[PDB]
């Protein structure tokens, strides 16, 4: 109750802008508001695959054929909403507003290649119906824990968002956290335990970065979200495992 | 062949569909303008509930970025998933002009909206109220990168008109004891329907014509018609058994 909002607001945790950048960088789908071209006045939504850039900007292989590419041709002003966690409610949920704006062709391959490493199986990109699209930012706002006690939000300049580093951890979370959530939660619950003195009984890995993990943790009918921060920086792969062993081997 | 099956198989009118989605729906992807950053458009997540006519009822905080959007200019449109992972699900988006709900409505409105979410205390709260999303225009687009794509629109009018389907509430309840305890006898209809030996049939949603199904050779939708219209929770039932018996 009070130890859970003491410890998470004590633990080590990536930057405001940083979480911000690395959530979006490893984000590949979302949902794009337009100016509708065909219902003058009103806005328009989409589902939209995209991938960042290496500055961080959204990549978008847009048919010639749908509705939202006629509205970006029309006005391209635009936003891109990311849920880090679609599901939890209470999660962390950013609106990046840009303007979209047709690749060059001196930055088709760079674009194409940093498309296909997030969609590896997207080959109609290459059709003629399809062209790359890039949103330039204009501001990055964020929102968190909506209907938690940890409800905390802001936003990031075009500049300061383009200035911050994606974590170089973030991407080994999906291995990290299958390994973890499928043979080895008992560890799990034991680190939590151990550095945050609740006996949860189950402990699910959420995400991962370089300094630490967050956990779905579960007390009698309460389900709540706790940091695991790591006692240093993670340097690569194999570091996350030293440190979790070490953390387990502190407790266990 | 399964184009062939696809193209004749019954289900629902596509505005009694798009109506039936969208009553069963309780969660949207909200745009607005922004009102902070002028020019560009916002999106958000939003909980609703239809009302009797399918207007989507919010219930807003005073404190949020996209209620400071609505009260600024009403002007929105509402997107919904009804499978919201898979891609070429269908996809509808509402546009319309969010009204505050006015003091004669609440009660009725405060109903529709705690159906769809009972645990919802907090629309009592000072900081909340009650807002309604009138339809303008309600367009939606289906399978988006598979051959059967398919969209189409419809005005305020004929959405409204359309009728909820009576049997889709039941969706939850009869896909749960079907797709854990008994996806053999789904695969057996399928197959027996279709013509198709399926290896595995998923069934995803229901309506008084139907059901529709994941279903997977060497994935792919199929929509399992009823012999005849369901009439109540019991008959759906009555005609999946008669359906295993063929």
């Amino acid at each position: 109750f009070k130890l859970i909002q003491a410890h998470e607001e004590k633990a080590a945790r990536l930057s405001p802008v940083e979480e911000i950048r690395t959530v979006l960088n490893g984000s590949i789908c979302g949902m794009l508001s337009t100016f509708s071209q065909k219902y003058e006045g009103y806005p328009s939504g989409s589902m939209v695959d995209f991938a960042c850039d290496a500055d961080g900007s959204p990549i978008l292989a847009v048919s010639s054929l749908a509705v939202h590419t006629k509205d970006l041709l029309a006005n391209p002003k635009c936003s891109l909403l990311i849920a880090r966690d679609p599901e939890d409610r209470t999660g962390l949920r950013i609106t990046l507003h840009g303007d979209a704006v047709l690749v060059s062709e001196k930055d088709q391959a760079a674009v194409r290649s940093a498309y296909l490493a997030k969609h590896p199986k997207a080959f109609w990109v290459d059709f003629g119906d399809f062209s790359f699209m890039r949103i330039e930012p204009k501001v990055v706002r964020y929102v968190s824990g909506v209907a938690t006690a940890f409800l905390g939000s802001g936003e990031f300049s075009k500049e300061e968002y383009q200035a911050a580093k994606v974590d170089p951890i973030a991407q080994y979370a999906k291995p990290v956290t299958s390994h973890m959530n499928k043979d080895h939660e008992e560890d799990t619950k034991a680190i939590v335990h151990n550095i945050t003195s609740i006996p949860v009984e189950s402990a699910l890995m959420l995400d991962l970065d370089s300094l630490g993990f967050n956990v779905k943790a579960t007390l009698q009918g309460n389900t709540f979200k706790l940091r695991v921060p790591f006692p240093r920086r993670a340097q690569d792969r194999k570091d996350v495992k030293t440190l979790i062993v070490e953390m387990l081997q502190a407790a266990k």
